[PDB]
Protein backbone atom coordinates (compact mmCIF):
# COMPACT_ATOMS: atom_id res chain seq x y z
CA UNK A 1 0.00 0.00 0.00
CA UNK A 2 1.05 3.59 -0.22
CA UNK A 3 1.28 5.38 3.32
CA UNK A 4 1.11 9.01 4.35
CA UNK A 5 1.58 10.68 7.82
CA UNK A 6 -0.68 12.83 9.03
CA UNK A 7 -3.08 13.13 12.31
CA UNK A 8 -4.89 16.09 14.09
CA UNK A 9 -1.97 17.13 16.17
CA UNK A 10 1.01 16.87 13.27
CA UNK A 11 -1.17 18.93 11.42
CA UNK A 12 -1.30 21.56 14.22
CA UNK A 13 2.49 21.54 15.05
CA UNK A 14 3.71 21.31 10.97
CA UNK A 15 1.60 24.70 10.77
CA UNK A 16 2.83 26.03 13.59
CA UNK A 17 5.90 28.22 12.65
CA UNK A 18 6.38 31.34 11.19
CA UNK A 19 8.55 30.41 7.97
CA UNK A 20 5.90 27.72 6.50
CA UNK A 21 2.70 28.95 8.26
CA UNK A 22 -0.19 27.06 6.66
CA UNK A 23 1.43 25.38 4.24
CA UNK A 24 1.25 21.72 5.80
CA UNK A 25 -2.85 22.09 5.52
CA UNK A 26 -3.32 23.19 2.66
CA UNK A 27 -1.09 20.33 1.19
CA UNK A 28 -3.37 17.90 2.86
CA UNK A 29 -6.68 19.50 2.25
CA UNK A 30 -5.90 19.11 -1.44
CA UNK A 31 -5.34 15.88 -1.41
CA UNK A 32 -8.48 15.51 0.93
CA UNK A 33 -10.51 17.35 -1.97
CA UNK A 34 -9.45 15.39 -5.01
CA UNK A 35 -10.17 12.29 -2.97
CA UNK A 36 -6.86 10.97 -2.60
CA UNK A 37 -7.68 9.93 1.20
CA UNK A 38 -9.46 7.06 0.68
CA UNK A 39 -6.63 5.05 -2.10
CA UNK A 40 -4.07 6.23 1.16
CA UNK A 41 -2.97 4.18 4.40
CA UNK A 42 -2.99 7.12 7.22
CA UNK A 43 1.12 6.52 8.91
CA UNK A 44 0.44 8.07 12.85
CA UNK A 45 3.56 10.07 13.81
CA UNK A 46 5.73 7.86 16.57
CA UNK A 47 5.21 8.78 19.78
CA UNK A 48 7.78 7.79 22.94
CA UNK A 49 7.55 5.90 26.56
CA UNK A 50 9.43 8.51 28.06
CA UNK A 51 11.44 11.41 27.90
CA UNK A 52 14.79 9.38 27.87
CA UNK A 53 13.50 7.62 24.76
CA UNK A 54 12.40 10.22 22.86
CA UNK A 55 16.22 11.66 23.52
CA UNK A 56 18.11 8.81 22.37
CA UNK A 57 15.96 8.44 19.11
CA UNK A 58 17.05 11.77 18.59
CA UNK A 59 20.46 11.87 19.66
CA UNK A 60 21.33 9.01 17.29
CA UNK A 61 22.43 11.88 15.27
CA UNK A 62 21.97 14.93 17.03
CA UNK A 63 24.45 15.91 20.03
CA UNK A 64 22.55 15.69 23.43
CA UNK A 65 23.18 19.87 24.03
CA UNK A 66 22.35 20.35 20.73
CA UNK A 67 18.88 19.08 21.66
CA UNK A 68 19.05 20.44 25.06
CA UNK A 69 19.39 24.09 23.86
CA UNK A 70 16.69 23.73 21.29
CA UNK A 71 14.37 22.58 24.12
CA UNK A 72 15.71 25.88 26.03
CA UNK A 73 14.53 28.10 23.06
CA UNK A 74 11.28 26.53 23.58
CA UNK A 75 10.79 27.34 26.96
CA UNK A 76 12.03 30.63 26.42
CA UNK A 77 9.86 31.33 24.03
CA UNK A 78 7.27 30.57 25.89
CA UNK A 79 7.79 33.42 28.19
CA UNK A 80 7.26 37.17 28.17
CA UNK A 81 11.10 38.28 28.84
CA UNK A 82 13.99 38.30 27.05
CA UNK A 83 16.80 36.25 26.54
CA UNK A 84 19.58 36.70 28.76
CA UNK A 85 23.34 37.74 27.23
CA UNK A 86 24.46 34.26 28.44
CA UNK A 87 21.39 32.28 26.85
CA UNK A 88 21.98 34.89 23.51
CA UNK A 89 25.44 33.37 23.32
CA UNK A 90 24.44 29.36 23.93
CA UNK A 91 21.95 29.75 21.08
CA UNK A 92 24.56 31.33 18.57
CA UNK A 93 26.70 28.71 19.47
CA UNK A 94 24.02 26.09 17.46
CA UNK A 95 23.29 29.03 14.92
CA UNK A 96 19.52 28.87 16.73
CA UNK A 97 19.11 32.86 14.97
CA UNK A 98 18.84 34.96 12.30
CA UNK A 99 17.12 32.37 9.83
CA UNK A 100 16.65 29.87 12.59
CA UNK A 101 14.60 31.82 15.10
CA UNK A 102 13.03 30.47 18.34
CA UNK A 103 9.31 30.39 18.45
CA UNK A 104 7.10 29.04 21.06
CA UNK A 105 6.85 25.91 19.37
CA UNK A 106 10.22 25.51 17.34
CA UNK A 107 11.04 22.17 19.49
CA UNK A 108 7.25 20.36 18.68
CA UNK A 109 7.58 21.93 15.79
CA UNK A 110 11.07 20.21 14.79
CA UNK A 111 10.16 16.83 16.99
CA UNK A 112 7.47 16.26 14.95
CA UNK A 113 8.90 16.04 11.51
CA UNK A 114 10.81 13.65 13.28
CA UNK A 115 8.08 11.81 14.28
CA UNK A 116 6.98 11.42 10.96
CA UNK A 117 9.59 10.54 9.36
CA UNK A 118 10.53 7.79 11.77
CA UNK A 119 7.03 6.22 11.58
CA UNK A 120 7.17 6.34 8.16
CA UNK A 121 10.71 4.51 7.76
CA UNK A 122 9.26 1.53 10.37
CA UNK A 123 5.95 1.26 8.23
CA UNK A 124 8.82 0.88 5.25
CA UNK A 125 10.64 -1.79 7.39
CA UNK A 126 7.59 -4.08 8.86
CA UNK A 127 6.44 -4.01 5.12
CA UNK A 128 3.23 -2.37 5.95
CA UNK A 129 3.80 -0.36 3.52
CA UNK A 130 5.83 -0.30 -0.25
CA UNK A 131 5.78 4.17 -0.10
CA UNK A 132 5.23 6.29 2.76
CA UNK A 133 4.58 10.11 1.89
CA UNK A 134 5.94 12.72 4.49
CA UNK A 135 4.73 16.22 3.75
CA UNK A 136 5.98 17.42 6.74
CA UNK A 137 9.51 15.80 6.97
CA UNK A 138 12.17 16.61 4.93
CA UNK A 139 14.62 18.77 6.52
CA UNK A 140 18.07 17.97 5.16
CA UNK A 141 19.86 21.29 6.28
CA UNK A 142 20.40 20.34 9.65
CA UNK A 143 23.31 18.96 11.62
CA UNK A 144 24.34 17.55 14.43
CA UNK A 145 24.98 20.49 16.61
CA UNK A 146 23.60 23.11 14.32
CA UNK A 147 20.15 24.60 13.01
CA UNK A 148 20.66 25.75 9.18
CA UNK A 149 18.08 26.89 6.64
CA UNK A 150 14.98 26.44 9.02
CA UNK A 151 16.45 23.00 9.35
CA UNK A 152 16.47 22.37 13.28
CA UNK A 153 15.89 18.77 13.21
CA UNK A 154 17.44 16.41 10.34
CA UNK A 155 14.35 14.24 10.12
CA UNK A 156 15.97 12.23 6.70
CA UNK A 157 19.39 11.67 8.88
CA UNK A 158 17.00 9.67 11.43
CA UNK A 159 14.57 8.38 9.27
CA UNK A 160 17.40 6.93 7.18
CA UNK A 161 19.52 5.45 9.95
CA UNK A 162 16.14 3.84 11.17
CA UNK A 163 16.28 2.12 7.72
CA UNK A 164 20.29 1.32 7.35
CA UNK A 165 20.23 -0.01 10.55
CA UNK A 166 17.57 -2.88 10.28
CA UNK A 167 23.82 -5.88 3.72
CA UNK A 168 21.33 -3.09 3.49
CA UNK A 169 22.11 0.15 1.29
CA UNK A 170 20.30 3.07 1.26
CA UNK A 171 20.03 5.23 -1.86
CA UNK A 172 19.05 8.86 -0.84
CA UNK A 173 17.72 11.09 -3.54
CA UNK A 174 17.22 14.84 -2.85
CA UNK A 175 15.60 17.27 -5.59
CA UNK A 176 15.09 20.67 -3.56
CA UNK A 177 16.52 23.58 -4.88
CA UNK A 178 19.38 23.91 -2.61
CA UNK A 179 22.18 22.01 -1.80
CA UNK A 180 20.94 18.40 1.01
CA UNK A 181 24.45 19.45 2.98
CA UNK A 182 23.06 17.59 6.43
CA UNK A 183 22.13 14.42 4.96
CA UNK A 184 25.19 14.57 2.99
CA UNK A 185 27.40 15.23 5.99
CA UNK A 186 26.17 12.63 7.93
CA UNK A 187 26.73 9.63 5.80
CA UNK A 188 30.24 11.20 4.52
CA UNK A 189 31.93 8.24 5.83
CA UNK A 190 29.10 5.22 5.20
CA UNK A 191 29.38 3.30 2.18
CA UNK A 192 26.02 1.87 2.90
CA UNK A 193 24.26 5.43 2.63
CA UNK A 194 24.48 6.78 -1.09
CA UNK A 195 23.51 10.33 -1.02
CA UNK A 196 22.75 11.73 -4.47
CA UNK A 197 21.60 15.48 -4.81
CA UNK A 198 20.49 17.87 -7.98
CA UNK A 199 20.71 21.67 -7.02
CA UNK A 200 21.47 25.27 -8.07
CA UNK A 201 25.17 26.22 -6.93
CA UNK A 202 26.60 29.77 -7.90
CA UNK A 203 28.15 32.12 -5.35
CA UNK A 204 27.25 33.50 -2.48
CA UNK A 205 24.07 31.05 -3.18
CA UNK A 206 23.30 28.96 -0.01
CA UNK A 207 24.11 26.59 1.55
CA UNK A 208 27.38 26.62 -0.85
CA UNK A 209 28.15 23.00 -0.88
CA UNK A 210 27.33 20.00 -3.29
CA UNK A 211 29.91 21.82 -6.35
CA UNK A 212 33.55 22.72 -7.52
CA UNK A 213 35.56 23.27 -3.71
CA UNK A 214 39.38 23.00 -7.08
CA UNK A 215 37.78 19.69 -7.39
CA UNK A 216 34.99 17.59 -6.38
CA UNK A 217 34.48 15.84 -2.91
CA UNK A 218 32.92 12.66 -2.46
CA UNK A 219 33.11 10.92 0.77
CA UNK A 220 35.71 10.09 3.06
CA UNK A 221 37.27 6.83 4.48
CA UNK A 222 35.06 3.57 3.57
CA UNK A 223 32.66 6.35 2.34
CA UNK A 224 34.90 7.53 -0.39
CA UNK A 225 32.79 8.53 -3.51
CA UNK A 226 29.56 7.50 -1.94
CA UNK A 227 28.65 10.95 -1.89
CA UNK A 228 27.33 12.58 -5.65
CA UNK A 229 26.47 15.80 -6.87
CA UNK A 230 24.73 17.22 -9.88
CA UNK A 231 25.25 21.58 -9.40
CA UNK A 232 23.06 22.90 -12.34
CA UNK A 233 22.84 26.49 -13.62
CA UNK A 234 19.62 29.11 -13.10
CA UNK A 235 16.75 29.14 -15.46
CA UNK A 236 16.51 24.96 -16.49
CA UNK A 237 13.54 23.60 -17.94
CA UNK A 238 11.75 20.70 -17.10
CA UNK A 239 13.65 18.55 -19.86
CA UNK A 240 16.65 19.46 -19.73
CA UNK A 241 16.27 19.07 -15.79
CA UNK A 242 15.14 15.57 -16.63
CA UNK A 243 17.65 14.21 -18.67
CA UNK A 244 20.06 15.63 -16.58
CA UNK A 245 19.58 13.41 -13.87
CA UNK A 246 17.56 10.80 -15.32
CA UNK A 247 20.58 9.20 -16.62
CA UNK A 248 22.19 9.24 -13.36
CA UNK A 249 19.24 7.90 -11.24
CA UNK A 250 18.91 4.83 -13.55
CA UNK A 251 22.80 4.01 -13.20
CA UNK A 252 22.72 4.29 -9.12
CA UNK A 253 19.89 2.20 -8.92
CA UNK A 254 21.61 -0.24 -11.24
CA UNK A 255 24.98 -0.11 -9.36
CA UNK A 256 23.69 0.61 -5.98
CA UNK A 257 20.88 -1.92 -5.96
CA UNK A 258 19.43 0.04 -2.83
CA UNK A 259 17.64 -2.05 -0.19
CA UNK A 260 15.29 1.28 0.57
CA UNK A 261 15.30 4.97 -1.75
CA UNK A 262 14.17 8.21 -0.06
CA UNK A 263 13.18 11.10 -1.58
CA UNK A 264 13.66 14.42 -0.59
CA UNK A 265 11.25 16.37 -3.04
CA UNK A 266 11.19 20.25 -2.40
CA UNK A 267 9.53 21.94 -4.24
CA UNK A 268 11.37 25.05 -4.39
CA UNK A 269 12.59 24.36 -8.41
CA UNK A 270 8.89 25.67 -9.53
CA UNK A 271 9.16 28.13 -11.60
CA UNK A 272 6.63 30.09 -9.65
CA UNK A 273 8.37 29.71 -6.92
CA UNK A 274 9.69 33.23 -5.08
CA UNK A 275 13.62 32.11 -5.48
CA UNK A 276 12.55 31.92 -9.35
CA UNK A 277 15.90 30.39 -10.28
CA UNK A 278 14.59 26.80 -11.86
CA UNK A 279 11.64 26.35 -14.16
CA UNK A 280 10.26 23.26 -13.13
CA UNK A 281 6.51 22.97 -13.38
CA UNK A 282 3.99 20.03 -11.84
CA UNK A 283 2.38 19.58 -15.63
CA UNK A 284 1.36 16.22 -16.48
CA UNK A 285 0.57 16.03 -20.24
CA UNK A 286 5.80 19.54 -21.19
CA UNK A 287 6.56 16.79 -18.28
CA UNK A 288 7.31 18.16 -14.32
CA UNK A 289 10.59 16.77 -13.70
CA UNK A 290 9.77 16.08 -10.28
CA UNK A 291 6.52 13.60 -11.66
CA UNK A 292 9.23 12.31 -13.87
CA UNK A 293 11.65 11.46 -11.24
CA UNK A 294 9.36 10.14 -9.20
CA UNK A 295 7.88 7.99 -11.75
CA UNK A 296 11.36 6.30 -12.79
CA UNK A 297 12.11 6.12 -9.02
CA UNK A 298 8.83 3.79 -8.00
CA UNK A 299 9.48 2.12 -11.15
CA UNK A 300 12.37 0.29 -9.71
CA UNK A 301 9.80 -1.30 -7.21
CA UNK A 302 12.09 -0.59 -3.81
CA UNK A 303 10.43 0.15 -0.91
CA UNK A 304 10.34 3.83 -0.87
CA UNK A 305 10.53 7.36 1.55
CA UNK A 306 9.28 10.57 0.12
CA UNK A 307 9.34 13.58 1.59
CA UNK A 308 8.82 17.12 1.64
CA UNK A 309 11.24 20.22 1.84
CA UNK A 310 11.53 23.68 0.50
CA UNK A 311 8.78 25.06 -1.46
CA UNK A 312 7.71 28.73 -0.50
CA UNK A 313 4.65 29.54 -2.83
CA UNK A 314 2.43 27.35 -0.78
CA UNK A 315 -0.60 26.53 -3.27
CA UNK A 316 1.92 25.57 -5.92
CA UNK A 317 3.78 23.53 -3.72
CA UNK A 318 0.35 21.58 -3.12
CA UNK A 319 -0.63 21.55 -6.41
CA UNK A 320 2.83 19.51 -7.34
CA UNK A 321 2.47 17.60 -4.32
CA UNK A 322 -0.85 16.39 -4.44
CA UNK A 323 0.30 15.41 -8.66
CA UNK A 324 3.18 13.81 -6.79
CA UNK A 325 0.75 11.91 -4.27
CA UNK A 326 -1.48 10.64 -7.06
CA UNK A 327 1.12 9.44 -9.13
CA UNK A 328 2.94 7.29 -6.70
CA UNK A 329 -0.79 5.66 -5.90
CA UNK A 330 -1.35 4.97 -9.67
CA UNK A 331 2.22 3.72 -9.76
CA UNK A 332 2.10 1.53 -6.76
CA UNK A 333 -1.41 0.26 -6.80
CA UNK A 334 -1.98 0.00 -10.71
CA UNK A 335 -5.34 2.06 -10.31
CA UNK A 336 -5.53 5.33 -12.87
CA UNK A 337 -5.84 8.37 -10.78
CA UNK A 338 -7.84 10.98 -12.30
CA UNK A 339 -7.16 14.44 -11.60
CA UNK A 340 -9.66 17.24 -12.74
CA UNK A 341 -7.14 20.32 -14.34
CA UNK A 342 -9.58 22.63 -11.51
CA UNK A 343 -9.06 23.41 -8.40
CA UNK A 344 -12.11 21.31 -6.40
CA UNK A 345 -14.01 23.34 -3.82
CA UNK A 346 -12.73 22.88 -0.19
CA UNK A 347 -12.13 25.23 2.70
CA UNK A 348 -8.49 26.29 1.40
CA UNK A 349 -10.06 27.22 -2.57
CA UNK A 350 -9.70 30.59 -2.55
CA UNK A 351 -6.21 30.29 -2.11
CA UNK A 352 -5.47 29.34 -5.93
CA UNK A 353 -6.80 32.19 -7.35
CA UNK A 354 -7.68 33.94 -9.50
CA UNK A 355 -8.01 30.97 -11.94
CA UNK A 356 -8.03 28.28 -9.69
CA UNK A 357 -6.61 25.71 -11.81
CA UNK A 358 -3.78 22.62 -10.58
CA UNK A 359 -1.45 23.54 -13.48
CA UNK A 360 0.41 26.11 -11.70
CA UNK A 361 0.22 29.36 -13.91
CA UNK A 362 3.54 29.61 -15.92
CA UNK A 363 4.29 29.50 -19.90
CA UNK A 364 8.24 27.99 -21.13
CA UNK A 365 27.68 20.24 -22.72
CA UNK A 366 28.43 21.37 -18.88
CA UNK A 367 26.07 18.55 -17.94
CA UNK A 368 27.95 16.29 -20.40
CA UNK A 369 31.42 16.94 -18.52
CA UNK A 370 29.14 16.04 -15.59
CA UNK A 371 27.74 12.95 -16.68
CA UNK A 372 31.55 11.57 -17.13
CA UNK A 373 32.58 12.72 -14.02
CA UNK A 374 29.31 11.21 -12.33
CA UNK A 375 30.47 8.07 -14.35
CA UNK A 376 34.01 7.68 -13.51
CA UNK A 377 32.85 8.25 -9.70
CA UNK A 378 30.20 5.56 -9.65
CA UNK A 379 33.11 3.25 -11.21
CA UNK A 380 35.40 3.96 -7.92
CA UNK A 381 32.62 3.64 -5.86
CA UNK A 382 31.84 0.15 -7.09
CA UNK A 383 35.08 -0.57 -7.39
CA UNK A 384 36.25 0.41 -3.88
CA UNK A 385 33.02 -1.22 -2.53
CA UNK A 386 33.78 -4.76 -4.20
CA UNK A 387 30.06 -4.49 -6.37
CA UNK A 388 29.75 -6.21 -9.90
CA UNK A 389 28.16 -3.99 -12.59
CA UNK A 390 27.59 -4.22 -16.12
CA UNK A 391 30.11 -1.25 -17.17
CA UNK A 392 28.56 -0.92 -20.75
CA UNK A 393 24.96 -1.53 -19.36
CA UNK A 394 25.34 2.07 -17.58
CA UNK A 395 27.72 3.74 -19.66
CA UNK A 396 24.57 2.97 -22.51
CA UNK A 397 22.22 4.81 -20.59
CA UNK A 398 24.09 7.92 -20.92
O1 LIG B 1 16.19 23.60 1.40
N1 LIG B 1 16.40 24.70 1.92
C1 LIG B 1 15.60 25.74 1.69
O2 LIG B 1 14.49 25.56 1.20
C2 LIG B 1 16.05 27.14 2.05
C3 LIG B 1 17.09 27.31 2.97
C4 LIG B 1 17.52 28.60 3.30
C5 LIG B 1 16.92 29.71 2.73
C6 LIG B 1 15.88 29.55 1.82
N2 LIG B 1 15.30 30.65 1.26
C7 LIG B 1 14.16 31.19 1.69
O3 LIG B 1 13.72 30.94 2.80
C8 LIG B 1 13.36 32.11 0.82
C9 LIG B 1 12.02 32.33 1.12
C10 LIG B 1 11.27 33.19 0.32
C11 LIG B 1 11.85 33.81 -0.78
C12 LIG B 1 13.18 33.59 -1.08
C13 LIG B 1 13.94 32.74 -0.28
C14 LIG B 1 15.45 28.27 1.49
K1 LIG C 1 18.85 19.05 -3.84
K1 LIG D 1 27.68 8.38 1.86
ZN1 LIG E 1 15.33 24.43 -0.74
Amino acid sequence: SVGIVYGDQYRQLCCSSPKFGDRYALVMDLINAYKLIPELSRVPPLQWDSPSRMYEAVTAFHSTEYVDALKKLQMLHCEEKELTADDELLMDSFSLNYDCPGFPSVFDYSLAAVQGSLAAASALICRHCEVVINWGGGWHHAKRSEASGFCYLNDIVLAIHRLVSSQTRVLYVDLDLHHGDGVEEAFWYSPRVVTFSVHHASPGFFPGTGTWNPIFLNGAGRGRFSAFNLPLEEGINDLDWSNAIGPILDSLNIVIQPSYVVVQCGADCLATDPHRIFRLTNFYPSLSGYLYAIKKILSWKVPTLILGGGGYNFPDTARLWTRVTALTIEEVKGKKMTISPEIPEHSYFSRYGPDFELDIDYFPDSIQKHHRRILEQLRNYADLNKLIYDYDQVYQLY
